[PDB]
DNA sequence: CGATAACTCGTATAATGTATGCTATACGAAGTTATC
DNA sequence: GGATAACTTCGTATAGCATACATTATACGAAGTTATC
DNA sequence: CGATAACTCGTATAATGTATGCTATACGAAGTTATC
DNA sequence: GGATAACTTCGTATAGCATACATTATACGAAGTTATC
């Protein structure tokens, strides 16, 4: 149509509207499904119901996660909704083979991963292992774990921590502004702050690594194999770096991830999280307090990352035996 | 399958959509379909004996089917659920849904209103504490009989992990581990749920392992991994393992009614629901244990798996502790 | 249309779908609405905007509240809507208008008022004073003040409680199931809590009464001069006789009222509601605290209930009195 | 065509928003207008692509989300009012609103507040001007004791007038505060002075003679020679009483920066913030604490006190046991 | 110099809040079957 | 050939749990890119 | 049979959340108007 | 006469307060009612 081509140009004119990683995957399912409906021979837009259960029925096949399956369908429903078109999840054969295969697969087995947890334990021992460490590189490394475990934030949200963003407590803490999470974005933003401890790693690491000479470089900065940091305002550490911090310091006390394939072997970019999440349930902390910690405004989530006590548990263990 | 859709009535876009739908029939629960058809049934069976079309279901008649299951005394729940139904029906079929119209959308409402203010209140399982567990084992813990060895063991199982009897059923003997302090491990696979809060695994006390040991050692369940941990026991008392049928809830649920019965006797005259234990009961008291002990809410809800804190203060609302700020201020 | 009177029919059929004190004010409204369109030559249905605009003046200039012309507004919303009509309010006319009789009208002095305070200093005082009286009219009141302090329900509330709907905590304490409430309509309802002392001041009551002799029988009821109490099972005390226990206890300490003939110069229904809001407030309970025992959700009625302390004053008096 | 009898009923009740309401309405109508002409834009109707190029348009100006929302706002209250559909209604503003917005605080735009005029402040300024026979300096030393005492805001500081006070069992004054623009001012009616603030109010109603007459305005000018000009047709402006904030804060710190940067001195709500921040570390409940200034949305107060380490969070505390 | 420490991509998949629609349990009773 | 313990199936009544929706992140091996060594 | 304690009814006005639309402050600066 | 103190009046940039919406309940003086005294 007309109105629909508007429509769409209108959307990728302000695509600044949405996400980068939307548009990342927005593009990434349609290829996807562009390739399928050619190699098919279907047309691909609009597409049509019966289509899209095929396809969304190949991908099962193709043993993908029902996360993974849902994000296929779910692109494909924003681009046709936010056209002006109607959804092909307004149709009952898409609707309904999207829950019969979640079903299906979580019958057969299948079930979401999580990160592996970063706990409290954890974060002593890395850090009564790198708390000497001249090493300007392990100076930072043991902050961000620090900051990460203290506030449970998101790597992308570290990452955009400026020098300018922190502050501090009439005690002496840290308080790190974030202005922009997953959830939230305003230019209210929320205050995050750091223990005595943890402000501390912090503190040496600014002065050893040199960012504070300019109140607009971001707080973490990469440093160079003769042990250099190169602060700016520009480039913000990647993501993927951050990741790496966990996956380094992860081998740098259990070694080698056990070529498997599998996801979550070591730690990770929400390792710290469900971690911590974990430590302030076994703390009694309260719902809405692990909420604050993580800006969450519902149990879920922080019940998903539960599943605590292994060996001799807890609770109803704790109970009985007495 | 369904009542049977008109040739005439039933037609276009109506028998596609209703041919998708059995199609990806996998979509739903059994259990959702069990329902599904029942009421359809229901609703049908009101039909024929009034003299109504049953499909597509007119807004006038399903505002006096309403009014009728509320005259025939069913809880404003149920009602809820016959509506429901019906509208999956229709809008699966591709057509309006009841309740969509205003008749049907008021008169709910009113149903609603008038059954709440003539008393009517939602019901929960009679509680099975920690000290129920304890009078039920210093009696059966004596018996050697294997139903007695095996209902002890799953009463001590169902207090212990909190789950649910459908749960309880598809353990099956390999899912048992042991843990460095010699206790049980029970490791629950296959739910229903992607993010399954329940907890992988949970572990049993050293008094209630040995009461799951010695289930062990009588039935012989071992004797292939394969076996679900709980199985029959005959008039015979000898107990037959399988690895292909499971126990089924409704003899779960009949331990809980037998063990009630055995210690304060056969149930009261009316028909009253929850006149002694069900297969929720120790969720229930469980929770209630917990609340008492002073355990955290979000511990509590890990432990029975729980999501809703709605239902564990549910559970825990009568107790002392949960008494409020003006209790406080009077009695300081 | 026949649309519009197949919906009125349908509301008029299903009447008890709503409040019958919806429907009671409805019909005075309507009436009072039809009145004006009479005595003016108006179409008084469907009403016409410019109407409505000179009726809700002509409301103002009878002197009367902001709230009660809102109210004639909102049903005359009610009806149009809910007969598939447009609503006055959806008239630049009406809508402005009525911003403007508030806004003048609060200007010109008019304030909100709200019932006079029965704090727990008065509970303790009518209590200790009442306290010994072996009269059934005594011992029922003083229980009455109890739980409306107590529990904080309201009169048509406390009105419907029967016997059956009482239990006790495993400590001792009465606990009232509510199942209705003017924001809640459930078979689930909430459970109110009574203290130690309360629960005995409706014991003391029930045994005196003999309302126990039917679970079905309210817990208040009549009580004749002859001393002897009427329990019933089908006719519950008035909410106006409620009332009438707050005026009546407010007299035998301050007898008869000014001659003001304005409202709330005395206890009434709502007094206990906000003044154990106030008890609560000095007391320091929290939000979520103070809402649960009112049965609110959000703060502001209760902000609404407050003004606390005004001769030596706390907050920031103490404060700032070092 | 219509659009001019429903302007006209907009005009006829104009009593139906404040002042203050209007003054932004013109304004941004005129910034709206001039922009329109200029551009070569139909200034009204506003057709969605062009208030799109014009909210862009804010945006390179520097303004703050805030402030475009301001824009779009009045424009929206515009059209509604005159029976027109809403620029806001239509996908390309909500779609630019959204991106203007991400970009925004991705620049890394903050919301700012007052500075708080905490107790410390409070005392230091006192006994800087406790001693002090200056007929104004006595009526700014007022001005600040009731300010932060009572948590009123400037506007209402201006409306009080003498016939609005009395006193305590305790001796301790009592400002009635009426007419305040609100039909459910959970705000109070009454506020209490302490003994000392009492002190300095009624120093400066003798000094000032404002007692005269009962509806003279408690606050009032003063010339440049040390007279008091009471009046009970005029109050004194909030720009004034601002003004006395920034005038107490330059006489302890100096001037302001270069950096046309807001909030660098006290300021009409500076009492609020920092009377909330001590009522805070007193442990002063929230409810009792919004109740003390009028407060009825808690994530206001919690602004204000979020620094505080008493708001420090679980994690802190867990990992310091 | 070339070799290295230390850091853009694309497909796959987790996360985020919650009314209410789907999904369990309740339980009397009919149906089964191996044992008395 | 019964009667019966102990289930299993069934169908309807009700309690309770979890996901569709629309984006927005993370996960991670494999390439590509620089300043150092 | 009265007199009386203790209890329908109709108009008037309060109470229920809260997203966001209206309101108020911030502040440089330009007019004012009595003192200096 | 000229130069200010100390303000007003202003326009616009921003922070923050409270209300519309759709019912649902209480206020309270009167008139009506019914066992009792
Ligand atoms: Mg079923
Ligand atoms: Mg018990
Ligand atoms: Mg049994
Ligand atoms: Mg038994
Ligand atoms: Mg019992
Ligand atoms: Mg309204
Ligand atoms: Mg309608
Ligand atoms: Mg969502
Ligand atoms: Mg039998
Ligand atoms: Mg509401």
């Amino acid at each position: 149509s007309d109105e629909v081509r508007k429509n769409l140009m209108d959307m990728f004119r302000d695509r600044q509207a949405f996400s980068e990683h939307t548009w990342k995957m927005l593009l990434s399912v349609c290829r996807s499904w562009a390739a399928w409906c050619k190699l098919n021979n279907r047309k691909w837009f609009p597409a049509e119901p019966e289509d899209v259960r095929d396809y969304l029925l190949y991908l099962q096949a193709r043993g993908l996660a029902v996360k993974t399956i849902q994000q296929h369908l779910g692109q494909l429903n924003m681009l046709h909704r936010r056209s002006g078109l109607p959804r092909p999840s307004d149709s009952n054969a898409v609707s309904l083979v999207m829950r019969r295969i979640r079903k299906e697969n979580v019958d057969a087995g299948e079930r979401a991963k999580q990160a592996l947890a970063f706990e409290r334990t954890d974060f002593d021992q890395v850090r009564s292992l790198m708390e000497n460490s001249d090493r300007c590189q392990d100076i930072r490394n043991l902050a961000f774990l620090g900051i990460a475990y203290n506030t449970l934030l998101r790597i992308a949200e570290i990452a955009r921590i400026r020098v300018k963003d922190i502050s501090r407590t009439d005690g002496g803490r840290m308080l790190i502004h974030i202005g922009r999470t997953k959830t939230l974005v305003s230019t209210a933003g929320v205050e995050k702050a750091l223990s005595l401890g943890v402000t501390k790693l912090v503190e040496r690491w600014i002065s050893v690594s040199g960012v504070a000479d300019d109140p607009n470089n971001y707080l973490f900065c990469r440093v160079r194999k003769n042990g250099v940091a190169a602060p700016s305002a520009t480039s913000q550490l990647s993501t993927r770096a951050l990741e790496g911090i966990f996956e380094a310091t992860h081998r740098l006390i259990y070694g080698a991830k056990d070529d498997s394939g599998q996801r979550y072997l070591a730690w990770s970019g929400h390792s710290a999280r469900v971690g911590a999440a974990r430590d302030m349930a076994r703390a009694g902390v309260s719902i809405p307090e692990i909420m604050q910690a993580g800006g969450w405004t519902n149990v879920n989530i922080v019940m998903n990352y539960i599943r605590n006590l292994d060996s001799e548990t807890g609770a109803m263990v704790r109970l009985l035996e007495d």
